[PDB]
Formats: C-alpha cells, sequence, structure tokens
C-alpha cells in the first residue's frame, strides 16, 4: 500500500517549479493509477485544479468522474479544444495517436499538471516494436503488403531521455526504462519575502503606467515581460496617430502573440479608430484574438448589447467564426474579418492585422500592404511552424519595402515555466525544433536511422530540418509516413568526406516504388468509381486516359527532394537527380547507416514520375531533367493557389519510348482546348512553356509527326470572303475587332504543327498569339501582363497576321 | 440721339421685378448698341453688375472691353461655364448656334440682366428663312443634296410671342416683329417698410433656429423657402442617427438641389460621419456640390490645410474632378467619389449621395441601395431632363422597396424671379417642358408643322412630348435634326376622329431613306479608311461584310418609333409598323397638316432596317415583325451599357430574298465564335434568342440548308479514345471536368445544323449547352443565372451528353 516516494517527490517538484510531469501506465487497471495520481497532485495545491481533458478514439473511478469537470474529446475533434487550458490530460488508445494528435493534446496543460499515457495490458514491453497501428491500413498496397513498425521503437527508446518521465505498472512500480528514477527532492522555498526578478520587473512595469489611460488598465492583462513590451510597442505605434508604422512579431508556439494583438486591437478601438481589418489563412486562427479583444473591452468598462454588438457567420460550417463587430459608443466603429484575396476593400482602412503572415503566399501579403498601419505575427518554431526559407523571404521583402519597421520577439512561454522537460522531449521526438562533380550519392538505411542512437539521431534531425524548410505549416505526420512506409527509400548527396566524420547532407531524395497492378483490378476500377488510392501515378493516368496498359508497368515516384537553403542554385539537386537516374538505369556495377550505390543492385523500372504544384521555376528545373507533362488539374489548391502537374520520364534502358508519346500528344491536344476553361488566368509565358514541353515530349512516337496544310483542307476552313477580310485587315483597312472569330482557327492551325514549319514566330509573337487565340484575353489585359503599352501590342500582332495571310494566298493560288 | 423710351422702361421693369430682358440687334454696328444697353442697365443698379459672358464660334467699345470682367468662351467650350452666374450674355455668330448651345448660354444670367443676340447685316429680315447653316453640311448626302431651312423660320416667328423681347436696328429703332412694344412702365415700389411675404418667411425660418448648432450657421446659406425646407429635411434625417432613411428630391433645372445636398454633406460631416460616398453618371455633375461642401466647411470655421485636405485626380482628362476629401479634426473622416458600377466598396458606408439618379440605369441604382442613409436628386424638366417613364419606374421601384421614404420638391428658381418671360420663351421654343384595328396611319407635313401656327404648335408639342419620354437626357439638337433633315418623314397613328378636332397622337414614327450609292464610291471606301458616314445601314454592312452590292440598293431606316406611355403594350406600335410596311409595299391605291396614305404614292424600296441597343423586350418586338439580325457591336455603350444591334427586313414585293440569307448565315457563323469575346457576359437566354433568330433568317437562301453528319466526317473529329471517354462520362463513371475540351466541338456541331435534326433538345437544355460550350461559363455561375441549385444543373447536363453519345455510336457502328 506504500506508494514509492519518487512519485510524490516529482509531483511536488513540478508544482514548486511550475513544470509538467509525464507518467506512462502499463496494465489493465489504469483507472486506479490515474485516481491516485490526481489525488496526490490535488492534495498539495489549490490554485491549480483546473478541468481534466480526456481524448480517445471510439471507446473510486465512478466517484472520480462525478466530482470534476471532464471534457471528452475525440481524436478527430481535437481542433475544438484549441486555446483552452487544462490541469490534466489523458490519452487512452495508443493504437491511433498520430504525432499531430500528440502535439495538440499536450500543449494545453498548464505548469504543474500531469500528462498520463495509457498502455494496453502486456507481459513484456517489447511487443510495441512491431504492433499493428490504425494508420498502417492506408500504407499497404497490392504490390507491398508487409509493414514493419519503427515509430513505436523510437517512442519507447526516447522515454529514458526525459528527466520528468516515470513509467509505472498496475501495482505502482517504477521500471528501469523510466528516465526520471534519479530525481531528488528540491529544497523547500520561502516566497514570503523572496520574489522572482521577473515578477518584480513585471510589477514595476505595470505600476509605472497606472496613472495613464487606457494603457494603465490594459497593461494589467499581460503575464510575461515580453508580452508587456510587445503591448507597449503596439500601443506606442497606435497612439502616435501616424499611419506609417509596421510591427512584425515572431516567436514559437505558445508565447502570446495572438492575445497581445487582440489587446492592441482594443487599445486601437479605444483610441478612436474606425476601420479595422483582420486577415488570416483560416478563420480558426482568430479564436483567441477575438477573445482578448472582448477581454480588453471588458477591462475598458464597455457594456454588451449597449455599446457593441457581435455579428457571427452562422451559415457556413465555421459557425463560431466571428466576422464583424460593431461599436457605437461615440461614433460608429467596426472590426471586419476578410479573406487574404479581398485586398480591394481596404481603400478606407486604418489598421490591418495579418495573423500568421508566413503561411500566406507572398504576393497576397505584398498586395495587402497599403498606406496605413499593419500588425504582423508569425510562428517560427514548434508545432505547425513555418520553414525558415519562407520566413527569410518574408522579412527580406518587408525590409526591401522600407515607413517604419520594428521587429520584436517573445521567448518565455505562458502556460508552463521556461525550460520544461516535457516540451523538450516532445520537440526532440517529433523534430519540431565543394564542386558538384565531386559529390557522391548514398543510400540511408531506415532500420538504424530510427534506432535512437546518438549519431543516427543527430543525422535524422539534420535531414528532417532539411526537408521541412519550405513547408507552409510543419506537420509531424510525415515523420510517421517516412518511418513506417513499406516501400519508401531515402537517398542523400554528400561531398568528399573522411573516416570518423559524419557527412553534412547537401541534398535529400525520398522515392517510392509504384506500379505492377494486375489488369483485373484495373478493369474493375475503370468500370466503376471505387479506387484504392494507394498509388498516385498509376491510378491517375489510367483514369484520365482510360488506359489499361500503363498501370501494369513498374516505376518510381519522387515524393520529396530538397537541398540546403544556403546551397541552393549551385547544381546539387541536378547532380543528385542524375545520379539517381543512372543508378536506376543500371550504370553502377545494426547494419551500417550509409551504403554505397555500387554495393546494392537497383530495380528494373520503366519510368520515373513526379507530382508538384506548378510554377515556372520548378517547371524549368523538371523540364531540364527530361520530364514530360501528362496532367494538369483545373481547380487550384486552396492552401497555396497552384495547379497540380504530373511529369514522367521514360528512363528504361534500351526500350521503346512509344507508350509515352501517345499520352504526351493527347495532353497536348487537351491543353489547347482547355486554355479557356480555368486556364485563362495563366500568364502567357507559363502556358507557352508547358505547351512547348508537351509538344517536344509528344515526339517520342515517330507517327506523331505533323503534316503540311494543303489547299483542299484550307478551302474547308476559310471561305473567300474570310480571305478578303483577312487581307483587308493585314493592309490596315479594318479594325481588329472584325477579324476576331478567326483567331481560334489560326491559333489551332499554328500550335498543332500544320502551319508551324511554313511560318516562323518568335517567343513574344508566340505568346501574344497563344493568349489572343486560345485564352481569349483582351488587349488591355495583355498590355498589363507584358508591361508594354496597349498601342504597341497591336503593332506586333499585325505582323503575325500578315505572315499567315501570305502563306494562305500562296497555298490557294498554287 | 434720343433713345426710344421703351428700352429703358423695359430695363427698369426687369431690374425692379428681378427678371431678364431679351434684345435682338440687326446691323453692322452692334458694338454701339451693346455699349448703350450695358450703360443703361448699369446706371440704374449697383448690386447687379456682374461679369459679362461672350460666346462665339471662331472670330467706346475699345474702352468698354477694358473696364469690365469679360469671359470669352467658344461654342465647343460651353461646358466650362457650367455653374457660373453672369450679368450679361452675348451671342455673336448666328450661323452655328445649335439649341444645345442656346439652352446653356442663357441659363447662366441672373435676374435683371440682358440677353443680347447679334444678327448679321441685312436689308430684309426674310433672308434667314433659308440661310445656310454650319450644321447643314452633315445633313447632305450623295442621294439628297438640297436642304430647306425651317428652324430659323420658327425662331423669328416666336420672337413676337415674348413680352420681354425687343428687336432693334443699328439706329436703335423698334421693329414690328418685336413682341414687347406694348410694355408700359411699372409703378415705383417702396421697400422701406414693405417686404415680400417670401422674404419674411425666409427670415423667420432662419431666425427661429439661430440658437442651435450647426444648423443655425448652415441655414444662413439658403436663398429660397423650398431650399430651406429641403435642408431641414436632410439635417433632420442626418441628426436622427438612424440609417433607415431615404430622401428623394425632384425639381426642374436651376432650383437648388446640388447646393442643398452639398450643404447637407457638410452637416453630416459636422455630425460625426466617417464613410461618405458620392456617385453620379458623370464627374462633371458634382462641380457645385463640391463647391457648397467647402462653403459649409467655411461656415463651420474649418481651416484649409490644417483641418482638411483635398485630393484631385489630375491624371485623367477631368483634372478638376475632385475624387477624395480627407478630414482630420477629431478623428479621420473622408468623402469619396466612386463610379456607379463600384457598389462592392460600400460595405462600410454610412451615407451615399446619388446625384442625377434618373439618368442611371435602374439595376445600378438597385445595387447601390444598402442598409444605410441615401440621398437622391433628379431632374424632371428643363434642359437635360429625364423622360417621365424613366422617373415613374424609378419612384415605383423605390416605393416597392419600402425603411422610411420621404419625397420633396422645389419650384422657385434662384438666379431669376419666378415667372420669367425669357425662360418661358426658351421652354416653348425648344419644347423642353380604341381598338387597334380601327386606327389609321397618317403623314405629317413638315412645311406647316414648323410654321408657328397655334394648331401646328399644339400638335408639335404633343409629338415631341411623345418621342422624348424615354430619353435619359433630353437633347434639343434632335429638334433641329428633325426640322432640317432633307430626307426625313414623319408618320402618326390616330384613331377614328371627327372633323374640327385634332386627333391625339397614339404613336409616332420617324423614317429616313437610305441607299443608292454609286459603286465607284463604295469601291473607294472599301479600299481605304475614309467614310462619309452620312448613312448608317449602307455604310456599315458594306464594311463589315466587304460587299459592294448591298450599298447600291434602296431602303428605309426607322430612326425613331415611340407610343404613348399610358397606352403601351396594347398593340398600337405593331399596327403602325404593319401599316407602314404595307404602305411601302404598294398596298394602298399652306398644305394640309394631315395627308392620307391613299393620296400619296410610296417609294420603291428593297429593305427596311433599324438600329437599337439590344434588350430582350425590344428584340422580341422587332423579331415578331420579321426582322433578321446582321450586326452586334462588341464594345458596350458607356451611357447605357448595351450593345448596338442591326436588323433588316426584305419588304420588297415579289423579289428574291437571297442577298439577305448570305448576310444572316455569315452573322450566324460569326456569333458562335464571338460568344467568347465580350459576349461571355450575356445571359444564356438572350444569346439563344439571337442565335435562333439569325438561324431562322439565314433560311431565306435555300442553298443554306444544313447537311447531315456522316461517319467519315465524325471519324475526323473524335478519336476512339474520345468516344470511350464520352461513353464513360455518360454512364456516370467520370467527372465532368475530364470531358470538357470536347464541349466546343459538340456545341458547334449542334448549333450549326449538322446534328440538329438527329437529336432534339428543349429550351433549357439548349441554353445550358450554349452557355457551357460557347461561353465557357462555370457551373456555379450558371446556377446563379438560372436560379437553380448547382447540383441540379449538372443533373440535366448529363442528359444532353447521353443523347449525343447514342447517335455517335449508331453512326460509327452503322
Ligand atoms: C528545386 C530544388 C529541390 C533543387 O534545386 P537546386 O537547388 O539544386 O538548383 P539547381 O542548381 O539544380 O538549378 C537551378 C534551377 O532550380 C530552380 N530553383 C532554384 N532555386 C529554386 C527554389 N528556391 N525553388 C524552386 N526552384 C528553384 C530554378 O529556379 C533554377 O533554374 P536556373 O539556373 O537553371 O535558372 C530546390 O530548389 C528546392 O528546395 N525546391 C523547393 C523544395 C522542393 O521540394 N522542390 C521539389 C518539389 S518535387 C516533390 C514535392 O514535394 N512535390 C509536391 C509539392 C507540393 N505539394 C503540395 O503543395 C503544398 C505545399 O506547397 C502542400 O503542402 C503539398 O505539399 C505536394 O503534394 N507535392
Ligand atoms: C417598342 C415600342 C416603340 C412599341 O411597343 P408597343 O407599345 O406598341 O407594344 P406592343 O403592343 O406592340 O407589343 C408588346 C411588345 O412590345 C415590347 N414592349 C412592351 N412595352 C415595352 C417597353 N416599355 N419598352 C420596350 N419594349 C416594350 C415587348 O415587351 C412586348 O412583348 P409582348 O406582349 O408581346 O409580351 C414602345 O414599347 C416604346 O416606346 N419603346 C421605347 C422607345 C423606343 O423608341 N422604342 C423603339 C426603339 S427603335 C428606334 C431607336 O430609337 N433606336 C435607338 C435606341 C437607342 N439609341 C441610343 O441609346 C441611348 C438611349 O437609350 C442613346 O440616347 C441613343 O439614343 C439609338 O442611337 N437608337
Ligand atoms: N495575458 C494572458 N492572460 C491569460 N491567459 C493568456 C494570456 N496570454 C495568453 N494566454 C493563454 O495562453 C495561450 C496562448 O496562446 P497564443 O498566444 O494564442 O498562441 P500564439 O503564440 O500562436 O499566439 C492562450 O490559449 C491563452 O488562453
Ligand atoms: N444657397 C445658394 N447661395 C448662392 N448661390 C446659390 C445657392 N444655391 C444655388 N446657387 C447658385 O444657383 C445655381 C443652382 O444650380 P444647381 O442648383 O446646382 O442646379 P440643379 O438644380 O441641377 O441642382 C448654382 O450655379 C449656384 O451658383
Ligand atoms: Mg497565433
Ligand atoms: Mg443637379
Amino acid at each position: 500500500k506504500t506508494v514509492d516516494s519518487r512519485i510524490p517527490t516529482l509531483i511536488r517538484n513540478g508544482l514548486q517549479t511550475k513544470k509538467r510531469s509525464f507518467f506512462v501506465v502499463v496494465g489493465d487497471h489504469a483507472k486506479e493509477a490515474i485516481v491516485h495520481l490526481y489525488y496526490i497532485m490535488s492534495s498539495m495545491d489549490v490554485r491549480q485544479n483546473k478541468s481534466v481533458l480526456w481524448a480517445y478514439k471510439k471507446e473510486p473511478f465512478e466517484l472520480f468522474i462525478s466530482l470534476n469537470d471532464i471534457r471528452y474529446c475525440y481524436y478527430k475533434e481535437t481542433d475544438k479544444i484549441l486555446g483552452n487550458t487544462y490541469g490534466m490530460c489523458i490519452l487512452q488508445d495508443f493504437e491511433a495517436i498520430t504525432p499531430n494528435i500528440l502535439a495538440r493534446t499536450i500543449e494545453t496543460v498548464e505548469g504543474g499538471g500531469l500528462v498520463v499515457l495509457l498502455l494496453k495490458g502486456m507481459t513484456s514491453l517489447k511487443q510495441l516494436y512491431t504492433m499493428t497501428m490504425d494508420v498502417h491500413a492506408r500504407y499497404r498496397t497490392e504490390a507491398h503488403d508487409d509493414v514493419i513498425a519503427r515509430f513505436n521503437e523510437r517512442f519507447l527508446l526516447s522515454l529514458g531521455s526525459c528527466e520528468s518521465c516515470l513509467v509505472i505498472d498496475d501495482e505502482l512500480n517504477v521500471l528501469p526504462i523510466s528516465g526520471g528514477k534519479g530525481v531528488k527532492p528540491l529544497p523547500p522555498p520561502d516566497e514570503d519575502e523572496e520574489l522572482s526578478p521577473a515578477a518584480k520587473e513585471l510589477k514595476k512595469i505595470k505600476d509605472e503606467l497606472e496613472d495613464t489611460q487606457p494603457i494603465g488598465s490594459l497593461i494589467k492583462l499581460a503575464r510575461t515581460v515580453d508580452q508587456a513590451k510587445a503591448l507597449l510597442t503596439f500601443v506606442d505605434a497606435i497612439a502616435e496617430k501616424t499611419l506609417r508604422n509596421t510591427v512584425t512579431l515572431t516567436a514559437a508556439r505558445g508565447r502570446g502573440k495572438s492575445a497581445a494583438m487582440g489587446v492592441a486591437i482594443a487599445a486601437a478601438v479605444a483610441y478612436g479608430y474606425s476601420n479595422i481589418f483582420i486577415t488570416s489563412p483560416s478563420p480558426e486562427n482568430l479564436k483567441t484574438l477575438f477573445e482578448f479583444v472582448f477581454k480588453g473591452f471588458d477591462a475598458l468598462d464597455y457594456k454588451d448589447h449597449a455599446d457593441y454588438t457581435i455579428i457571427q457567420s452562422t451559415n457556413p460550417e465555421f459557425n463560431k467564426a466571428i466576422v464583424r463587430v460593431n461599436i457605437h459608443r461615440n461614433h460608429r466603429q467596426t472590426i471586419q474579418y476578410i479573406r487574404p484575396q479581398d485586398a480591394h476593400v481596404l481603400g478606407q482602412a486604418e489598421l490591418v492585422v495579418i495573423d500568421e503572415a508566413a503561411a500566406i503566399p507572398l504576393p497576397l501579403v505584398k498586395k495587402l500592404m497599403g498606406p496605413y498601419l499593419v500588425f504582423m505575427a508569425s510562428t517560427i518554431s514548434g508545432y505547425e511552424g513555418t520553414g525558415r526559407s519562407l520566413s527569410l523571404k518574408l522579412i527580406k521583402q518587408l525590409r526591401e519595402q522600407s515607413r517604419s519597421l520594428k521587429e520584436i520577439t517573445l521567448s518565455e512561454p505562458i502556460r508552463y515555466a521556461q525550460g520544461d522537460n516535457v516540451e523538450k522531449w516532445l520537440n526532440t521526438l517529433l523534430c519540431l525544433d565543394p564542386d558538384p562533380s565531386q559529390c557522391e550519392l548514398l543510400h540511408v538505411n531506415r532500420d538504424t536511422l530510427f534506432s535512437f542512437h546518438p549519431v543516427s539521431e543527430k543525422f535524422l534531425q539534420q535531414m528532417v530540418a532539411l526537408y521541412v524548410a519550405s513547408h507552409y505549416k510543419n506537420s509531424p505526420n510525415d515523420l510517421q509516413l517516412m518511418s513506417d512506409a513499406p516501400a519508401h527509400e531515402l537517398f542523400v548527396l554528400t561531398g568528399p568526406i573522411q573516416e570518423g566524420r559524419l557527412p553534412e547532407p547537401l541534398c535529400v531524395i525520398q522515392v517510392s516504388l509504384e506500379g505492377k497492378i494486375s489488369k483485373q483490378s484495373i478493369l474493375k476500377s475503370l468500370s466503376r468509381g471505387q479506387q484504392p488510392a494507394g498509388d498516385l501515378i498509376p491510378w491517375l493516368v489510367s483514369q484520365q486516359f482510360q488506359d489499361d496498359e500503363f498501370a501494369s508497368l513498374s516505376g518510381a515516384r519522387i515524393v520529396r527532394i530538397a537541398t540546403n537553403p544556403d546551397y541552393m542554385s549551385m547544381g546539387y539537386g541536378s547532380k543528385a537527380l542524375q545520379l539517381l537516374v543512372d543508378y536506376y538505369e543500371g550504370k553502377f556495377a545494426l547494419p551500417p547507416l550509409f551504403s554505397k550505390l555500387s554495393e546494392r543492385r537497383p530495380e528494373k523500372l520503366d519510368y520515373v514520375g513526379v507530382s508538384y504544384g506548378l510554377t515556372q521555376q520548378l517547371h524549368k528545373f523538371w523540364k531540364r531533367a527530361q520530364f514530360v507533362p501528362v496532367y494538369l488539374r483545373q481547380t487550384a489548391n486552396d492552401l497555396t493557389g497552384e495547379h497540380t502537374c504530373v511529369m514522367i520520364r521514360p528512363l528504361q534502358d534500351g526500350n521503346d519510348p512509344s507508350w509515352l508519346g501517345a499520352f504526351a500528344a493527347d495532353f497536348h491536344k487537351r491543353f489547347l482546348s482547355l486554355l479557356s476553361y480555368k486556364f485563362r488566368e495563366f500568364p502567357s509565358i507559363l502556358a507557352l512553356t508547358i505547351e512547348e514541353s508537351a509538344n517536344a515530349g509528344a515526339m517520342l512516337d515517330p507517327s506523331n509527326a505533323p503534316t503540311e496544310l494543303t489547299k483542299a483542307e484550307l478551302d474547308q476552313l476559310f471561305t473567300p470572303f474570310d480571305h478578303k477580310r483577312l487581307e483587308s485587315y493585314a493592309n490596315g483597312l479594318l479594325d481588329y475587332h472584325v477579324v476576331l472569330d478567326l483567331m481560334p482557327t489560326i491559333a489551332q492551325l499554328y500550335f498543332t504543327g500544320r502551319l508551324r514549319e511554313a511560318v516562323k514566330l518568335s517567343g513574344l509573337q508566340q505568346a501574344i498569339l497563344l493568349a489572343l487565340g486560345l485564352q481569349r484575353k483582351d488587349i488591355d489585359t495583355l498590355a498589363t501582363e507584358l508591361n508594354l503599352p496597349g498601342s504597341q501590342v497591336l503593332a506586333i500582332f499585325m505582323k503575325i497576321m500578315r505572315k499567315v495571310t501570305q502563306h494562305f494566298g500562296a497555298l490557294v493560288s498554287g
């Protein structure tokens, strides 16, 4: 009955220092352990006894659940507990706790609380090393069905590296694996006269401005010194009543940026501001901002339903998303929430607050800048953070624009004390925090990369920090995908290195093997709507082209490829791609972490393919490596604003590249017609490059060569009066509005190869002809895009039409 | 040397009563007459000696011009003197004074002034009856070259009907033609104690609110009692601080609506309003509104460059047009000018002022209404007024919408006393102020219609009041065009009437004869860019179709046709049109004003044509009368927002209607391709009706009948994989985004007649197919236009594609 003395000792130390505690329970009676832990935690303190959070998948204790406020949440509903604070968190089903769930469920516990994780009944702790998960179902494919678990090995291996983690059994017995069995009791403090220096500084900052309003009443809301300084900077910018200011605030997750900006909004309202606009990537990012706006209003003695009213958008799915707040104390004032694409409504703005400015595409932010006062906040680390390259681009653009720019930072968290052990363990576990010709490609073994060896861990952090430097929002589920995928392989590009020194990864490539689908399943899928969706390239070309022979081949999909942000644009990605291609072409004739390519026999593959969001810079890189386009989605992505593009390369050695020419020619014929449906927005050059690349890739089939245009076929397209109209226009005797129904036919004649060899056009003429004929654009829209006067775009368009007319006349007369 | 006593008597009476005087000078030394008149006018009064305005075309007096402020203006620059006030106006060149110039140059003279008109040296006053004008050059054509002047006859005949008009010679001698030779001197008044009742009422209204602010200081700006009441209503609406009000103000031209609204804007600014928006058809309508806004600011003790700043749009042509005003007294306030199509920026508005609301198309006004406070002003009579039908529609819609609506009116002018004689004469001269089967068409003689006989004048006013009832802005130049055109004819539709009673005009038709152009001139024009532009239908079809045989025919153009607004939609316009057509088909086997059709032999004409702005209601009326479309402009009209459409009917009796089938078929082939260029905006039904009408009119040529589609031609359009994709979509195994490049081909196949007889489609299916295939519209845009859910529009579109697929399969297999 005597409880081990280390449990209350650790709980008391956490309560004294205001830091969390981690407990892992193994057995079939975890209810008693949780009850005992809660009793021990509650019997020591009274200021920290908040609600208890419980998270699960689908499914004394009886008295315990009937005495405390328990919020029950599903693993899929964890987005609803955002912004709360709990005194205890419980996770029940170990089988389905993805890293995304784990990051969210733990950050909502204040200092001094308990984090309890429940494990199913076991006899030995080694059965988790390969236990099946609820996510492995999506991993399995027809070709590959055996999946080896590696995340759960690292999860138990990392428990011994935490100094605040205790692992106990049903009978409350400490286990050797626990990394906090050496904790000694802390000396009892005396705070009767002793006070922390930070507390004294905070009290002094609050007191020196008590006699001033409204800042004196508002400053009583801050909890950290950095929060107080950020509020001081915001209020100093606001009260200056000059709209030539900009403040950018960057910090980790949980430092207090949203609350600070919310209180600054109330200060701005109290200072006489009328037009206030708030933008964010998602309306779920403003939940605490709009709470602290109302907290500031309450601290300013405003009354509800008499001084302000709240307008809430009930109709869409986000019912709780506030959209508008009206204030009628002295004169009418409003606070409006808009989308980042609605920059045309900011003509009369006075204050625009951009929450999560790093996760917004840069041109949208560039268009949201005006001649007024701007507040920006961004996340640089922690869960859902932004890659360093995007942040560097954002701050570089802001510095280029400058108007006064002031940058501030926050360090100390709010819910728990700085230097918390559980936060450090979580950041570690999820990784949340030479001449090119001389480089060499290597294969990284995944059995030892996830073995928690110090060298392997040091390399894994470097690779993950490499491949997430361009994400808009860091996601820790890709770590589990990389670890537990059955067919994924990792390749790293290193320079010349010596023995005993780990090479620094210049580039990293992740590849997946796809293909080899039985024709019975392809026929079943092509005759119905169901699709396993295990693969991406086999299952898309078959549906788009209604073909049954492509999905039976073998190929590789490049899931991810990323180089060092400091080493970009110097030739390493191309070298790594070429080396991988040569490896798969048979050009090279505790296991060690690094294996040379010459020591392993490659696979026999027919093609290699990639899927990415279309951009000119990325398309040029992929086209230089001999990739040809096959697909281009019509609906743009909401998170970025780009269309998915698929490219395939026929890398097979000594085989006929004819099955790909048909696909390329079909795509080329579809793109010309589809330029009017949702591809009207594309810049002319971007569509021109895709058309040129598809036409060049369609030449892999010699039967796809174009044929000339004869007089007999021409007479079936243009009547003699059409010829007369074209001739009159070419001589300058007609307006260009008259000969405008003939543009699609001439464009289709030129861009399909019939007229290509007869008349030659430059790049600018090709772009103008493509736009006018296939995208149906106006002359004034063309003038803006090309940065040329409108009266000059027509001058070069009359030269396209007086070269075609001569050929038509020679063909008809001859 | 002794001046006639009637001149100073009339001048003194005008000065006493505050009314203008009209003088006409004939001779070669009008300088001395003008000098004497100015001296006589100035020697009596001192409070009215303002600047002298001089208007001319191209080209003691020496001392006279060097002592007074004279503003010299050109006849083409009369738009620059808008809003001013002068004490004397002079018109020099009688040869080019169009009615539009005459209306503008006279309204800017305050009461008590002089209006002097100069006439060239003459021996008899009868030479003006047929004197050539500077406008007659545009009237002459190749076919008709003799023009008879009639406006100058009426101008001299109406001078004798004015009681304030004197006609004098070089030696200052009164002429019998003068209509004010019987004026007797007025008794000398005594205003030492006597005051006008209106002046007493105005003083009382000003005084009873002196102690209140800011209305007490602002009310000192009004000049009439009606202006004061309008300002009181505006300020009462503003100070209520409830945004559920609307005030509509209607009056003649010169009553004080713009100034009243300008002062109300200053009151709103002083009452704490932040967002204020001003819209108008043209930025030249706000010249006095923005002047009185600044006058109110000055009366409110605001200081320039310290309390407000003015932002002016220098870059466009309208440099003087103010676009934005910023106020920073207590908190930032602004006043913005927007275009009527910019209703999307009014999300945060508090006061929207719509000047000249009748001249704006009704849907724009309907979209400018919001949940805020609206001020409207409109012109109902006088120069540049709006027809009564448009105003009735506007007020009926406003009453339907209602929110509180309050309507006010102004009667008494500002610059001159009410009951002015010159204003009455100007309004008179320029006309600024049964079963259908039993009706009969008549021809109106223009030699007696403009002879100033009382009966002829009474009928002319009734006709002009008929044909201007739908104009957005009344223009008095059309009166001169109707009077002096060499080939124009007027027809009126009257019911059964008795002798001695003038019939009431139910409908009026104006026709012009066009055609008969020598082929030499047509060849010269078609081989260059120059065009006489005398005709409209011959000179447009020849250029659009590059044809040389149409312009040599003979035809009639219906310039105007309008019925009684109270008798609309009851069958009179159709009856008049049919009777005119039968008259021109040879179906009928001081001169009197009315001539029966049976008494005159018609002309031999091949076609009849009309040009109008496209609308569904007008297109249906014209199509019912067997008219076929030939042209449709691509650029919309700025004043209305509609595209010009041309329709022609082959009315010739017993001739081949084959020259028109070619034009109709060419237009039908151009419209299908041009639906993507600027006709994407058209509603589906409106384009469908035009396509159906053009296809039906193209059948006048039997060689234009369509042919069936054969398997050989089908195999040259769709590959077997395209057939497989279409079949898969028809069975519900594909997304509609996949088979979307095939839509233009199917639409062109169906709407050109190849597939029309094989597969039958209803009206809704035809509209959806036309939109999706030829206009490239989205599904969500289609759902809004058709007032149907988006998920139901697709359900009926999958029925179009499973009828075409079966025919294609039968054609291929068979
Ligand atoms: C290209 C690169 C790897 C090596 O390039 P290098 O450094 O090695 O440059 P190199 O010397 O070889 O040649 C010089 C030439 O490269 C060009 N170039 C030069 N600098 C840049 C630059 N900074 N950026 C771009 N191109 C550049 C060119 O400008 C220059 O032309 P030029 O000189 O010859 O003038 C390296 O740039 C890089 O990190 N690129 C970005 C990271 C990445 O992974 N790229 C490969 C992507 S595919 C797998 C993949 O992930 N697909 C996706 C993507 C999104 N999504 C969804 O979208 C959402 C998120 O978005 C959502 O989350 C979801 O994810 C998805 O589902 N699947
Ligand atoms: C149609 C009408 C005469 C006789 O029609 P009826 O009274 O007779 O009606 P009816 O019994 O015969 O048959 C019933 C059928 O008529 C229809 N219908 C019934 N009510 C209405 C209605 N209220 N309006 C419309 N259609 C209606 C239908 O709805 C119904 O179909 P439904 O039942 O069988 O259901 C008589 O409506 C009317 O005033 N329409 C307007 C005045 C006018 O002149 N119209 C002829 C125009 S061409 C010459 C001309 O001027 N061209 C231009 C025009 C503009 N511009 C430039 O644009 C600027 C200005 O905009 C710029 O200033 C410049 O001017 C230009 O340069 N040259
Ligand atoms: N001044 C404050 N007073 C009380 N609670 C606060 C204060 N500032 C932050 N918090 C709490 O701490 C959390 C901070 O999260 P937040 O600062 O919104 O994240 P981010 O760093 O992304 O802005 C909030 O959930 C809020 O409940
Ligand atoms: N209260 C006033 N004080 C002085 N002048 C005025 C006043 N109201 C109007 N006016 C003069 O009379 C003219 C009235 O024209 P306006 O009222 O703008 O025409 P509308 O009737 O179309 O609004 C203006 O040119 C202005 O100079
Ligand atoms: Mg935030
Ligand atoms: Mg006006």
